[PDB]
């Protein structure tokens, strides 16, 4: 399948695409404003993620640091990103369908649209100034708006036992992006698409 990752923000991002234990395609790439990076993801991939990283430095080989979303200090992510990271999430060709979501369960750094480029299903977006509003205890120095489970490490926020409810903090993310997951047991805002769909991720969409 095809992912076209478009930086419509006015600042550079360092896009990342991982499943957790391996890169997807090249695993990451600088995107200056306006730049598109199309990747190939296999069919049947489960639990894939695409995110932005901000305020990075990488040296000639590729090792470095970012202030949001860092994946073990690699330009080319083979693992997931340090919060706060707005997340595009997907598992493809499940049993005849792909399933797409955007998640604020690790926080928020960059606004995002995650739309299918082929018919049958509808996209999902979170574009609200979450970082401008973000509650003080959830602010991340380095940039972004952390989730409560990152800031406090409780069973209730982290839904550790498989039981939890919404919270004042989950609800701050759900007021601003009803169409993204705001905590682990949120009513799912997943989208079911035909198997083998293609997609566009766009950062700052409304930019």
């Amino acid at each position: 399948a095809t992912f076209e990752i478009v930086n419509r923000c006015s600042y550079t991002v360092w896009a990342a695409a991982s499943k957790g234990d391996a890169a997807l395609d090249a695993g990451g790439r600088q995107l200056n404003s306006g730049e598109s990076w199309t990747i190939n993801v296999e069919p049947g991939t489960k639990g894939g993620k695409i995110w932005a990283r901000t305020d990075c430095y990488f040296d000639d080989s590729g090792s470095g640091i970012c202030k949001t979303g860092d994946c073990g200090g690699l330009l080319r992510c083979k693992r997931f990103g340090r919060p706060p990271t707005t997340l595009a999430e997907f598992s493809l060709n499940q049993y005849g369908k792909d399933y797409i979501d955007i998640s604020n369960i690790k926080g928020f750094n960059v606004p995002m649209d995650f739309s299918p480029t082929t018919r049958g299903c509808r996209g999902v977006r979170c574009a609200a100034d979450i970082v401008g509003q973000c509650p003080a205890k959830l602010k991340a120095p380095g940039g972004g708006c952390n989730d409560a489970c990152t800031v406090f490490q409780t069973s209730e926020y982290c839904c550790t036992t498989g039981k939890c409810g919404p919270t004042e903090y989950s609800r701050f993310f759900k007021r601003l992006c009803p169409d993204a997951f705001s905590y682990v047991l949120d009513k799912p805002t997943t989208v079911t698409c035909p198997g083998s769909s293609n997609y566009r991720v766009t950062f700052c969409p409304t930019a």
